[PDB]
């Protein structure tokens, strides 16, 4: 029950469901006894920094520049990335309240850390799998449709106050 | 005449370390000359979306989409092949839903696979899960624009009824 010390990403590598994905091997020690390897995508800490965000609005954090969904195998920039997510790590469990925090525990598994020789079974219980990702999607493009809708009927309905509003205002700025 | 209805002929689970269910289907154009084309839920789908796009007015079934309940089942798959089969009936069956730039260029009309070019022509035509997803993202992306955009007009006319409840209730007095 203290400062843990900054997790140590080792490097990565590319692993699959078969569609290829680049994976980070993060070694995390918790006393100079007890040790392990988690693996994380890019998505990952994207997703937990979001919940960050949500969070700890006081305090945020950098992460290297997104892919925006186009490719790069390329020289610096993964490396530039892997750098950028180390720091994203030593500035993570530097914050003494960030630590702590739960989702981050789960992130790096503080609390029910896999064993040696699994760490492919965590990943794959960590990670969204591709249909899993598919339906979050579908579910948001429809969730916005209807919202986008119910915003365009007020926009209506509140411009036509405008002009109600703004008919008496002409009645009463005569009398 | 013209091609008359395809058949599907069957289903294959697939991989790329997602489970994928193929469609074989059969197209005939004159007594001779068969080939095989294969489909998708996913492009049945897209395809009838397309349909929705340009031509409301008339709206073609499909089985129903199962997410988290086993996708492989006995009845399931079953009366997918059946539905799907329907669909492709009522495809071929309609004036101008026979002819079309989306259905010609789903159904092989014109570069039909006839030897193991099917297998081939499965890759090139259909999106696969990471560019199904890659898609979606890029349109969640357009959509989250478009509402900004809304989000900002909606900012704009309740700052201004604000401004006029105001003005009138100075007024009142």
């Amino acid at each position: 029950e203290d400062r843990p010390s900054t997790p140590t990403i080792l490097g990565y590598e590319v692993m699959e469901e078969r569609a290829k994905f680049t994976v980070y091997k993060i070694l995390v020690k918790k006393t100079p006894e007890e040790s392990w390897v988690v693996f994380r995508r890019y998505t990952d800490f994207s997703r937990l920094n979001d919940k960050l965000k949500e969070m700890f609005p006081g305090f945020r954090l950098a992460l290297p520049p997104k892919r925006w969904f186009k490719d790069n195998y390329n020289a610096d920039f993964l490396e530039d990335r892997q750098l950028g997510l180390q720091a994203f790590l030593q500035n993570l469990v530097a914050h003494k309240d960030i630590a702590n925090c739960l989702a981050v525990r789960e992130f790096l598994c503080l609390d029910d850390p896999p064993g040696p020789f699994d760490s492919l079974e965590e990943s794959r219980a960590f990670c969204e799998t591709l249909e899993e990702t598919n339906y979050r999607l579908q579910k948001e493009l429809l969730e916005k449709q209807k919202e986008m809708e119910s915003l365009k009927k007020l926009l209506s309905e509140k411009q036509l106050h405008i002009d109600t509003l703004e008919n008496r205002i002409r009645t009463l700025s005569l009398e």
